[PDB]
DNA sequence: AGCGTGGGCGT
DNA sequence: TACGCCCACGC
């Protein structure tokens, strides 16, 4: 990790410089992606993609056991474990 | 449950 | 750079 955050209060370090460039948005407060629906801003395009599903009700991820649908794969993952 | 949001990293 | 997921933490 040759790339450290130059911010005074922060001690984080990164392997790839591009990851620090993304991280630095936490301190500058830049949120480049906007929701056309509710006008809310987001720091990441991937998080913007999933936020919009809270409006459309789109749920691409169904549980392998019962078939209950989820907007994000991680919610389905958190759910599947309840069948154990 | 509903879902924000950072870290690791692949395309 | 710009984007897209997995994985995880958090409220
Ligand atoms: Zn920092
Ligand atoms: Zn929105
Ligand atoms: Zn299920």
């Amino acid at each position: 990790r040759p790339y450290a955050c130059p911010v005074e209060s922060c001690d984080r370090r990164f392997s790839r410089s591009a990851d620090l460039t993304r991280h630095i948005r936490i301190h500058t407060g830049q949120k480049p992606f906007q929701c056309r629906i509710c006008m809310r801003n987001f720091s990441r395009s991937d998080h913007l993609t999933t936020h919009i599903r809270t409006h459309t009700g789109e749920k691409p991820f169904a549980c392998d056991i019962c078939g209950r649908k989820f907007a994000r794969s991680d919610e389905r993952k958190r759910h599947t474990k309840i069948h154990l």
